[PDB]
């Protein structure tokens, strides 16, 4: 079948040394974020909730530098296949920042990443 | 409420109130970013390689609150159709933060936001 395409640009906070303001008034550098920062920040926020998507499959795209990743999204495991840039950092539950290509994420952002793998649970924040 | 969305498709809400570390070591509040903060070169030449994507078309989606955006991506203009929640913030060359629904982006990200338009050239802040 035909995957959905992800946004073709990356947001700026992935740049190492950027500082996030969490819904606990706390400030952390992006490279220092932990899983509990998201969970606690979501818990406190009246607007945001935590959700998650599990990596089911990673395949090469026909475009070089792009992966096709199959996700199982949220508690009913809705199946979504998306084209994503290999440098895109996902935040993996109990791991931290992870990408299809850590070396490229290092080149672009200086953000240390683990290699994204099948079974990884990626954290997201969505509106209520 | 809207269709299943992979992690990189979601607006990055938690970048609200972030401080971005620019390639040169400067710091900028995310709402204060300018096009020049994206450009390394202190004097743009026709040398200047930018990675960008240009908006070609914007349509309503069957799903409410979601827009479908066609992009021409990169130097070779790959055609990519991207479905996103309308508040998704793009940084536009010569314009700044823009979206398919400025009002909602401003309230959710606490920044000034323009309407995304056909012709808008969308960029990412990176080292590159
Ligand atoms: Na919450």
């Amino acid at each position: 079948g035909s995957p959905a395409a992800a946004p073709p640009t990356l947001p700026p906070y992935f740049m190492k040394g950027s500082i996030i303001q969490l819904a606990n008034g706390e400030l952390k550098k992006v490279e220092d974020l932990k899983t509990e920062d998201f969970i606690q920040s979501a818990e406190i926020s009246n607007d945001l909730k935590i959700d998650s998507s599990t990596v089911e499959r990673i395949e090469d795209s026909h475009s070089p530098g792009v992966a096709v990743i199959q996700f199982a999204v949220g508690e009913h495991r809705a199946q979504v296949s998306v084209e994503v840039l290999v440098e895109y950092p996902f935040f993996v539950f109990g791991q931290g920042w992870s990408s299809c290509c850590p070396e490229r994420t290092s080149q672009l952002f200086d953000l240390p990443c683990s290699k994204l793998s099948v079974g990884d649970v990626c954290i997201s924040l969505t509106l209520k």
